[PDB]
RNA sequence: CCCCCCC
RNA sequence: CCCCCCC
RNA sequence: CCCCCCC
């Protein structure tokens, strides 16, 4: 049934239209020297709204990647958004869906902060410290891959691990700009996710175009580094499945599991069919997730979840146990595996 | 899961673009004598600014590949930088991003120790104590290379051991030149490979097409030796992985290193899918590095850093042990072994 | 309906 | 996130 | 870094 099924849903002669009346903004790759300073001038200064960082970042990615090909990227993600392009004006930008107030606002609290850390300090601002440093897209983008890697998960539990991870895996970054707000760019990112989903696309097509790159600074290997981490999101059951049978646990032969094992691993195989691209179904929020669901498999799920229960993986996962006794016995068997 | 991130990374239709407005300099082959001047005028004299000492070594490899075959070099590695050619004046050389008062003040600063070592001593200076000796753009690059060897430590780790490498890695140098400042030049070389990310490229390809000659110098067989030591850099848990699979530790067989050692096995296959250019991702920041990471399996981490532990391998690596209590019982049964 | 931990 | 010793 | 004896 379910190769069928992926059948069904892969074999169509028609293609989705949404979005059709809306737009999205852009902005060419000839500003952004210009947008990297707006990339940066939200990250040394602090800021009562943080509402549009997501889309600066966005637009910087949209600056690496090129106008036509990001058009090109949200058409083939099933959204007829009409990109619209950056202008310039007295200089600053105007960007499409971003309010210039809050431009302005940004430029001018980072213009106050620069000239109140350089008065009162013996000038000596290096190289690093100062908003038109050419890594500060790439670090507000590192906030935005953290928050990527929680999609799947909620906003609060999204937020909380967004903070944490970002006090060590951007630590330098923190030091270079003491007054850098990690929650509410992240809240600001997350936002745009959850908003504009085409936006999705955009951002693993960056993750794509920077990986495959020759060479990278280390902001980009960092952040190529936790794109990947975000690779297997919404499909952790699939994982620890993989897990428990590398474990042996031996309540995976038991008889229901033994029972459930043929269209368990008819889900692996359409993981196999799918391929590269079956990873970033969920983060994608792309429908044909939810194919890769081990839900059907009731003992299966709940002895996996034993087994990670038992060889502490299962930290604070919220999934349900379906069969309590089948939990608690892999449970047991995992921990003396593990003793 | 690993294979296929590989396959994404690699398998992508679009290039990168950065450094699209930036340019750098090079210097054709037709000035190579006179860089050869400059390269040596750094090395007898006692200059109170290092700063573009790397700049000037980059330079001496633009003279050896040649400018076109340079701009080829930067242009592949995923950098738009707009190569500038260097021209003389009234000679000295005026490169592009380098202050001429610089060069003028290291050309003076040359021609001022000269005359003082000249007037005072017998006059019997030989033929290598000269600045315009032919090795001595090799005798900078190889303080070049030392400092390469560290790029994926930090910057006081890779000072000291830049320092410490050099006083008998480049005694004969030091013999010939009695001031010529190491610690100085070696952070001149850090700031370059931290700033221009692409003169690693530059600096990789004057090492293959060095070690590819069929006849060199003494200067040029040490700087091979040390650019192949700089092979395996930030890759170090993979060789003290082998070379715990080598001492055959009793607690490889743990039960979780055990688990571990499919994906284990699986970071190895991708070593060997990327083949010889695997050993440069880190040295050239490829955004690709972190795929090679076993920070995904602390067990065996723990496992082979015990085992460096006891063989003393591990000297101050400062890597984390995940599980303590196998680092302990693998460190003990290395001494076990070793005594 | 699906998802849900850690890195 | 990754990296981190010695030669 | 490498090399280092004798014939």
């Amino acid at each position: 049934d379910l190769s069928y099924k992926h059948a069904i849903l892969k074999e169509s002669q028609y293609t989705i239209k949404r979005d059709v009346g809306t737009t999205t903004a852009v902005t060419p790759s000839s500003l952004q020297q210009e947008i990297t300073l707006l990339c940066g001038e939200i990250l040394y200064a602090k800021h009562a709204d943080y509402k549009y960082a997501a889309e600066i970042g966005i637009q910087y990615i949209s600056t690496a990647l090129g106008s036509e090909r990001v058009q090109q990227i949200l058409r083939n993600s099933g959204s007829e958004v009409q990109v619209v392009l950056t202008r310039t004006y007295s200089q600053m930008l105007d960007i499409h869906g971003v309010e210039k107030s809050w431009v302005e606002e940004i430029d001018k609290e980072a213009r106050k902060t620069m000239a109140t850390l350089l008065k009162e300090s013996s000038g000596n601002i290096p190289q690093n410290q100062r908003p038109s440093a050419p890594d500060t897209p790439i670090i507000l983008l590192c906030v935005g891959a953290l928050i990527f890697t929680k999609l799947a998960s909620t906003i609060e539990v999204g937020l909380e691990t967004t903070v944490r991870r970002a006090n060590r895996v951007l630590s330098d970054a923190l030091k270079r700009y003491p007054r850098m707000d990690i929650p509410k760019i992240a809240r600001s990112f997350y936002d745009l996710f959850e908003q504009k989903v085409y936006h999705r696309s955009l951002f693993i097509e960056y993750g794509k175009a920077l990986g495959s790159s020759s060479t990278g600074s280390k902001a980009e290997s960092l952040f190529v580094n936790i794109f990947m981490q975000a690779y297997g999101a919404g499909q952790t059951m699939l994982r620890w499945g993989v897990i428990a049978r590398s474990s042996n646990n031996i309540m995976l032969g038991h008889v229901s599991v033994q029972a459930e094992l043929k269209q368990v691993t008819e889900v692996y195989d359409l993981v196999r069919e799918m391929g590269p691209e079956s990873g970033l179904l969920h983060l994608r929020q792309s429908p044909k997730a939810g194919l890769l669901s081990l839900a059907n498999c009731p003992n299966f799920a709940s002895v996996v979840l034993g087994n990670a229960s038992g060889l502490g993986i299962i930290g604070m996962y919220r999934g349900r146990v379906p069969n309590t006794e089948l939990f608690s016995a892999a449970e047991s068997y995992a921990k003396s595996l593990k003793e």
